[PDB]
């Protein structure tokens, strides 16, 4: 398992740490505009056309990692 930081909705301090599933091999946070994400994700998934088809965002900037609890917001910068 991998731990992130994970909320099923956006918000500005996630620190919900989760167990992710085994299907989940890296952890997630994305900023888009005003808004925060914090998610359990998967590799694959770390581009533009996953992370916004996904979150239904478009303007954003991702971070993906796989370390425990890697996904934190400071990853990304204002």
């Amino acid at each position: 398992m991998l731990q992130c930081y994970n909320c099923p909705n956006p918000t500005a301090d996630c620190k919900t740490a989760v167990n992710c599933s085994s299907d989940f091999d890296a952890c997630l946070i994305t900023k888009a505009g005003l808004q925060v994400y914090n998610k359990c994700w998967k590799f694959e998934h770390c581009n533009f056309n996953d992370v916004t088809t996904r979150l239904r965002e478009n303007e954003l900037t991702y971070y993906c990692c796989k370390k425990d609890l890697c996904n934190f917001n400071e990853q990304l910068e204002n």
